[PDB]
């Protein structure tokens, strides 16, 4: 019933006590206790107890510091000093403006930036299954995430749910080790720690991205892996009916902030269950609005990392990302011209199944060994390869070469002139 | 080695024996037998340079429509083998039908939450993405009894093919067909979980034969509905050379990685531009990827997806389709003047942005409180109600014609305050807002 609020446990509470939770305003709205762990209280909203909201400790110097889901040192550091205390729930401060996202998150990775172009203030999945490293693609992202040419400076908030104790030593290695941590606050939260710890760690990274992006004037990436896990936890606490409504409660924390020097960028990760008779197939599609990124089954069997199938992709936003001044300007066109070249591309393979390769035209030959240069060129690269936009435009029309000039039907002729590899003038 | 085709059995065969087949043009082929029911053989054929059989034909006629069919072409329904016209293979190489057109224009399913908004377009291959429990069979079959081609002046048909069904399901959609008269316009093939897996390996090559032999030969358009293609997968990946053999491994067959292919390829625009191939597959979230790993079904989705979400079937709510993650890639090529109605992509574009808007302040609601909400807020969180139990939801038996779903997308607009229509140009507001 009734949505989830978090609450800092001063005094005790007992089950279904009914209680007051202090708002940022000097409300208070009532609710009543659902469960709790020895230091937060959960409570179901609709003389007794008045609750203050649990707080994140805000401070610049959360940035480089990996910490508990429910915010306290992981990395033998000292507690953080705050210069706020914030109401994680998200109701002390509206930081988002009635703007739509914009403006372009180079991820350094083709099938996304290329086709799929993520945009600041979106919330963009990765859509995956058991056995797909949507976890390398994550930690990728989050190494390599920028904002090409912005004034505001960078971070990241990187929120990982249920891990193992070696899935934790390996994040925290990998940002230490290549220096992605330092612009990073990093919420571990794992497998044995309190549950209720599991359900606040997303509400703690989001409050930290809002508090850095509106307070600070940066544009905020936040990665949370995944939310697969974060449903089991309220299974375990089918699944409840409220769990719609208390997602909702995540994916409305993304946007421009207001005064449009910051923003709040989502990637979660929503990963389908490998046996849904022990963990049944969430309806995780409330997250799911401005497009999706696909990690594939058949790319990762081929041996080809990232296995991101671009066809099922989508980012409903990108024209707002990319163009003269953000990117480049041929960029929608070739996006457009390899979309259409590798979907007809994998047709052909179903083709060369049903009449032999023989048997395909000259012309259908080359767009068939089109996918191929695809995948091989484009979709796969390495683990810590860093691909400007640039970089990702010119393998983009290295591969569109393939193709006869006459068959490029999504590219502007005056593109074609001034950047197809046949035609392009050394400057 | 290379293309499987599929061929009468006369005789028991052996794993790898080697074959040579006459086919439907007249030409033989040496191959290799994979696997084979009681009357199919599964062969893979070599590139040119003992048994001799001749390829499983569909008997090809307009009498296919109103026939009820097994997975195999035999008859279901009490009546007479067809009587065919022209016998053609199965496999797709049969009669080259396609166009290099892009499809277009539109096709009338009668529920809103495709016309209106992810519009389904006559050639395009539009899947339903579903799961255990979720009503996705409900749909399949309200589309195949309602839909048409408005305006057209080509005849329209539906081709359903229904894989791996228990009796009661066999017993059920043959008597929907018959009861509601939708049975007149179209072949329906059935295999049921029992039936041979060969057969049921053929049963989606002979409902695109037929579709393409309507299509091309007969000028239709015609709509072919199967499902469920996870179905069809669990048969494949333990037919032939894949029996416990595991994806990616050595000794997975090659053949594995292209078999989807063969069926998504088959759909367009057909030779001619009078008829055209429309596939809406149903591809069912399966569950147990740890114990069945079965062939991507990622492949098939390049021009967009319906998906049916279990909070709103948890909501009382038929069809429980979310648009917001779903998309018809295609839409703006089969909406507008001539096709729909002028305002369509602006009443589509608006009631999508509301909806969003609206399922996000769920959010803001829950955060905060509806006593905090603002008075606009408001307007839109009641608008995400509004959409889904006005727009969403329609009965079983309701058939929305386009303009009955853009005048129940205008009034439920009417809630939201005029100048919050920032997607509706104030040409359109003029012309078809109902207070204008
Ligand atoms: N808001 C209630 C209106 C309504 C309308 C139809 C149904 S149903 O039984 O067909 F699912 C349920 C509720
Ligand atoms: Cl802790
Ligand atoms: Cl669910
Ligand atoms: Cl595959």
């Amino acid at each position: 019933a009734g949505p989830l609020i978090f609450v800092e446990k001063t005094e005790p509470v007992g089950y279904n006590e009914i209680v007051n939770i202090k708002m940022g305003d000097g409300t208070v709205r009532r609710g009543q206790v659902l469960d709790s762990s020895a230091d937060i209280v959960v409570v179901q909203v609709f003389v007794i107890f008045t609750g203050e909201t649990l707080k994140l400790p805000a401070s610049v110097d959360l940035l480089g510091r990996i910490l508990s889901g429910s915010g306290e040192p992981r990395d033998g550091g000292p507690r953080i000093v705050p210069d706020q205390l914030l109401d994680i729930n998200g109701a002390a401060m509206n930081p988002y403006a009635r703007l739509p996202p914009k403006d372009f998150i180079q991820t350094g990775i083709s099938t996304i930036d290329g086709t799929n172009t993520l945009v600041r203030g979106q919330k963009l999945p990765i859509f995956s299954a058991s056995g797909l490293p949507h976890t390398e693609i994550a930690l990728q992202i989050a190494r390599q995430a920028s904002v090409p040419g912005s004034e505001s400076a960078f971070a990241v908030v990187f929120a990982a749910m249920g891990i193992t104790n070696e899935e934790a030593q390996y994040f925290m290695s990998d940002f230490e080790k290549t220096g992605a941590l330092e612009r990073a606050v990093v919420f571990l939260n794992l497998a044995d720690d309190p549950a209720v710890e599991r359900i606040v760690t997303p509400r703690m990274a989001l409050t930290a991205a809002e508090y850095l992006a509106y307070e600070h004037g940066m544009h905020v990436l936040v990665i949370l892996t995944d939310i697969t896990n974060y449903a089991e936890a309220l299974r375990q606490m089918g699944y409840p009916g409220y769990m719609y409504t208390d997602l909702a409660t995540l994916y409305e924390r993304a946007g421009i902030v207001k005064g449009a020097k910051g923003s709040v960028t989502q990637i979660p990760i929503l990963s389908m269950p490998g046996d849904d008779i022990t963990h049944p197939i969430p309806d995780l599609s409330g997250y799911i609005t401005e497009g999706q990124i696909v990690v594939a089954r058949e790319l990762h069997r081929k041996g080809i990392y990232p296995p991101i199938n671009v066809l099922p992709s989508l980012s409903r936003l990108m024209n707002s990302g990319i163009g003269a001044g953000k990117t480049r300007e041929d960029h929608k066109a070739v996006s457009d011209q390899m979309y259409a070249g590798y979907a007809e591309g994998r047709d052909l393979r179903g083709l060369v199944a049903i009449v032999g390769k023989e048997a395909l035209s000259e012309r259908d030959t080359k767009f068939l060994e089109f996918a191929d240069l695809f995948e091989d060129k484009f979709v796969r690269q390495g683990r810590n390869e860093n691909r400007t936009i640039e970089d990702t435009l010119e393998i983009g029309w290295q591969i569109l070469t393939h193709l006869p000039e006459n068959q490029l039907g999504r590219i502007d002729n005056k593109y074609i002139q001034k950047y197809h590899p046949a035609h392009r003038k050394a400057k």
